[PDB]
């Protein structure tokens, strides 16, 4: 019943399903494995069990050679996220290969194309488009690197990226943020007046709040954004919680339209909100009163989205598959998969932040 118990169950299930050579997308450096392994490494910190560290290291060593060389999608913010595992790996081994690989990813920021105000294109293939997911793919990594190599320019970078995303995607009415924004207004989903996509897609907003919750502590003491990001998180969380499902305690694929019969409760976004809420409470960014919302979500998640197979495998269902920016019908039609890596990583990370609150509840 304790959060870490489920975290270990899911982690072991995935590690048993895939060797590091099979972890999907097989033999590719990507954020799917990056987020799952960030969870596995967070679990290693919590449990002290070596197998978790070793597995993550094995994936890193499969892709990074003796000289720190790495093959990856050179135009994607998506390629940067996995770099997050390089910091704990380096801290533990002091093996420079990880620092060298980190530098290759950090050097990408100067090569990527940008919107007129400086916002990174999500990919070369998505010209002038900023997707909320990108804040998590490239924000946290930048701050970790800034602190490792004392490169303060990276603080200004993330501050700019976040300010631009918030400026263009935040909906004043609901407080939620639209999935994407196209400065060129060329994509079919771009609102002719605002340039924003039409829906509030759960996971994307989840990556945004996870990012704010994790990045505040990486800033220098007294930095202006310690207050800005805390306030932004508080408002986003308040907005998100207004849409929590009363019955299950979970959230819908399309956040504000839970009454539509073609909508459904999605697991990865729900877990990301759980993580941000738990993290926010633990660090003091959010009032402890959110604990009830958090525990309700936890109960519903386990009760409605998890189960153990007849073979002993721990399964987390209804995780939305990889998804792009689009329209309502597109979002609700997305395949609902079991144990997809981004969702598995979100689940594990959420359990590690929840554990503390779970154990001190009532005190």
């Amino acid at each position: 019943k304790s959060p870490l118990t489920y975290a270990e169950a899911l982690a072991n299930t995935i590690m048993n399903t895939y060797t590091v050579e099979e972890l999907p997308p097989a033999n590719r450096w990507h954020y799917h494995q990056g987020v799952f392994l960030c969870g596995v490494l967070r679990l290693w910190e919590a449990t002290g069990e070596k197998r978790y560290f070793e597995y993550a290291k094995a994936y890193a060593d499969l892709l990074i050679d003796d000289n720190g060389n790495l093959l990856f999608r050179r135009d994607e913010l998506d390629a940067i996220q996995a770099g997050l595992i390089l910091f704990p790996l380096y801290e533990q081994t002091k093996d420079e290969r990880y620092v060298k690989a980190a530098k290759r990813l950090r050097s990408l920021y100067g090569t990527l194309n940008r919107t007129s105000e400086g916002g990174f294109w999500h990919k070369d293939g998505y010209p002038y488009q900023m997707w909320l997911d990108g804040l998590y793919m490239g924000g946290p990594f930048a701050l970790k690197y800034a602190n490792l190599k004392q490169e303060t320019e990276l603080f200004d970078q993330v501050v700019l990226q976040e300010s631009l995303m918030r400026k263009h995607t935040k909906d004043a009415k609901t407080g939620l943020f639209y999935h994407a924004w196209d400065e060129a207004k060329k994509m079919p989903w771009a609102n002719e007046e605002t340039g924003c996509s039409p829906e509030f897609w759960a996971r994307s907003i989840g990556w945004y709040v996870m990012s704010l919750a994790d990045m505040i502590e990486e800033l220098p003491k007294k930095h202006p954004n310690r207050h800005v990001w805390k306030n932004t998180l508080q408002d986003m969380i308040k907005s998100i919680c207004r849409y929590q499902d009363k019955e299950t305690g979970l959230w819908y694929q399309i956040v504000d339209k839970g009454d539509r019969s073609d909508n459904w409760l999605e697991s990865s976004g729900s877990c990301l909100y759980m993580y941000a809420i738990a993290k926010g409470i633990n660090k003091g960014y959010l009032d402890r009163a959110y604990e009830t919302t958090l525990l309700k979500a936890y109960q519903g998640l386990i009760q409605h989205k998890t189960e153990t197979s007849e073979d002993g495998a721990f399964l987390v269902k209804d995780i939305c598959v990889g998804t792009s920016a689009g329209f309502y019908d597109y979002y609700v039609s997305r395949e609902r998969s079991t144990n997809d890596l981004h969702g598995a990583g979100a689940f594990i990370l959420a359990m590690t932040e929840l554990e503390p609150l779970f154990r001190s509840a009532g005190k």
